[PDB]
Parts: structure tokens; C-alpha cells; sequence
């Protein structure tokens, strides 16, 4: 129903591979791969803002799904993608050759990052406030 | 008694004068000086492990009090200091000209870090979980 939350990292694979292919420095990739850190969604309506811990890094990004919006990624480049909502619990989109898929079942987020043949996935849970 | 816990920046003061004068690009300094994330503490007597969001960037220190560590500060470089306990409510240290002082009340978390004229002040409040 909402994304609204505090979501603290439970679990990830393939983060050095996805960011190794991305072009991360290894230095950034040794410094973040070990952080379990907390991101948060706050959803009003059609309306999201994150606050992403992202390895070493956090990126805050705004966006109305449905509409073109400029986002933030790794490499610090923005891209101009549109997210669109699937049913009431996925967030979907896709930008350069990276599909993303963000699905809240319960009090679980799935992030589902593809990029080639690599596929990187991050599993969190709410923080219980 | 323990700083363990999840904590959530409230409000700060004079971000980006302190940034500017330990040297932070100009660029850091402006997608940093608006986000509010949340640091975490895990103390076991005198040992204490940081996982601090500051501005875009997440640090991570371990430290015992009163012994001698090595800790990386907001521009990347690495420090050898040592922290004191004041009373068992205060964390206190000096690295190059920066005095930093850490103070726990109840569910609120201040810290202090006075560089020459210029008082960077963050308010922090536990995630109540
Ligand atoms: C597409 C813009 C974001 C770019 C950053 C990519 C790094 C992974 C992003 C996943 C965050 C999705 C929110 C769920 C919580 C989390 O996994 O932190
Ligand atoms: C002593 C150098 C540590 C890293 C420098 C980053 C500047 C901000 C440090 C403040 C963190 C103190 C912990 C309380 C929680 C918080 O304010 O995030």
C-alpha cells in the first residue's frame, strides 16, 4: 500500500560485480561492499523521495511515477527515465542498460538491479517505529 | 549509559562554513548541506563502531576510547587520535584544529565540532524501534 518507511540493509549480492560494470573505482567498491546501512522512502500518492545508502555513498532522489524525471545514479551521472508503479507494490524502470524492479511485500523490500548478465539484488526490512 | 542505537539528523548548524574550511569540494558541499539520513552506534564498553551519514558521504570508525586509533574524517584523510569519556555521557576529541565533542542526552545526540570561530552543531534523534 505504502512505501513510506526507514529500511535497514539485510542483504545484497552482487554488489562489487554490479559496480565493477557500472565503472566504479575498486577503492569506492572495497569502502561501501560491507555497509548495511538505512535508506528511506517517503510516498505521498504518486509522489517519492529517497534517501539511498548506497555502499559508501547516499543520493537523494525525487520523482512522480509516470512522469520524465532527472535521477542521480552511481557514477554521479543523471539520467531522465520514468518510473512507473505496478500495481501497488513495484516500482519499475529502466535507464541506460540497467533494468530496476523495487518490490515491498510485508515489511521487505526487494531491489532487483539487471544489468548484462548480472543481476544485483538488495533485501531490506522496515525499521518498526 | 550506552550511545548504542539508530539515530536520525534533526538539524544542523553552519554545514557549509565548516565544510568549506576543512576543504570539502564546493560540489559535495551543496548535494550534501540538505540531508538528513541516519548514523549508527554500536558500543561495547569502551569500544565504539560508527557508521556516520554525513552530507553524501557514509564513514565508517571503530574506536576504544583512550587507546590510540586511526580514523577517516569527512575529507577522506586518516588521523591517528585518541577519544576521551567525559562523565559517561560525552565523547571528546581533538584532530589537527578541530575539537569534536559527542554528547548523549536521553534519545538526543549532539555533537559539537568547533573549528577556529565556526561551531558545526548536528542534533540527531534515536529511531525509536
Ligand atoms: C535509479 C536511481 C538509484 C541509483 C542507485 C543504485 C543503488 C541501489 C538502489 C536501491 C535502492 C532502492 C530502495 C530500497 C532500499 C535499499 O535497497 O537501500
Ligand atoms: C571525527 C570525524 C568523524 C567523521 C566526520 C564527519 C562529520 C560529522 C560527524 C558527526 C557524527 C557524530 C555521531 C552522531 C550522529 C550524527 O550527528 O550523525
Amino acid at each position: 500500500s505504502s512505501f513510506s518507511g526507514k529500511y535497514q540493509l539485510q542483504s545484497q549480492e552482487n554488489f562489487e560485480a554490479f559496480m565493477k560494470a557500472i565503472g566504479l573505482p575498486e577503492e569506492l567498491i572495497q569502502k561501501g561492499k560491507d555497509i548495511k546501512g538505512v535508506s528511506e522512502i517517503v510516498q505521498n500518492g504518486k509522489h517519492f523521495k529517497f534517501t539511498i545508502t548506497a555502499g559508501s555513498k547516499v543520493i537523494q532522489n525525487e520523482f512522480t511515477v509516470g512522469e520524465e524525471a532527472e535521477m542521480e545514479t552511481m557514477t554521479g551521472e543523471k539520467v531522465k527515465t520514468v518510473v512507473q508503479l505496478e500495481g501497488d507494490n513495484k516500482l519499475v524502470t529502466t535507464f541506460k542498460n540497467i533494468k530496476s524492479v523495487t518490490e515491498l511485500n510485508g515489511d521487505i523490500i526487494t531491489n532487483t538491479m539487471t544489468l548484462g548478465d548480472i543481476v544485483f539484488k538488495r533485501i531490506s526490512k522496515r525499521i518498526l517505529e
